[PDB]
């Protein structure tokens, strides 16, 4: 609860097989709920899709209870209630970082970020400040593309 799901286009086949230790690959779009549709973070448009492995099938993260909902080439839309979208900022500022070659967890990297955080109380970009800063409903649109497994 706290998520309204929406198939914007049906997938091909039954549901794939999200054992623990599959890589998950995918395309997604977030935005505010907006009457605008806000967009903060766009897949395609930095050209790459996003990868993820299972964690653990028993104990999922948020975004893994999306995406094992989905079949190859389910594009869905996932409404989700503020109280799921306080880490979205942090989470974003190091999918860029990694957009940007950079290992958010790699000495220097973490290092520097931290101290920059610290020192200029920001996560290192303007709109994930302002969101952080002003807690809301997020909808993502999810593309859901390959499953591979261990
Ligand atoms: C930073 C460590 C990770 C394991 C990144 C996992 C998070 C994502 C890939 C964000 C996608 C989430 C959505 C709800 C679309």
């Amino acid at each position: 609860e706290g998520v309204k799901k929406t198939i914007l286009h049906g997938g091909t086949g039954e549901l794939p097989n999200f054992i623990t230790g599959s890589r998950v690959i995918f395309h997604f779009r977030t935005m505010k709920c907006d009457e605008e549709r806000t967009v903060i973070d766009d897949s395609r448009q930095v050209g790459q899709p996003m990868h993820i492995i299972i964690g653990n099938m028993f104990k999922l993260e948020v975004w893994e209870i999306l995406l094992t909902s989905m079949r190859v080439h389910e594009v869905a839309e996932f409404w989700c209630d503020t109280i799921h979208t306080g880490v979205y900022p942090i989470l974003s500022r190091s999918l860029r970082q990694m957009a940007q070659g950079k290992d958010p967890t790699e000495w220097h990297v973490h290092t520097c970020g931290l101290a920059n955080m610290f020192a200029y109380h920001t996560l290192g970009y303007e709109d994930l400040d302002e969101l952080q800063k002003e807690p809301q409903p997020l909808v993502f649109v999810i593309e859901l593309l390959q499953v591979d497994a261990p």
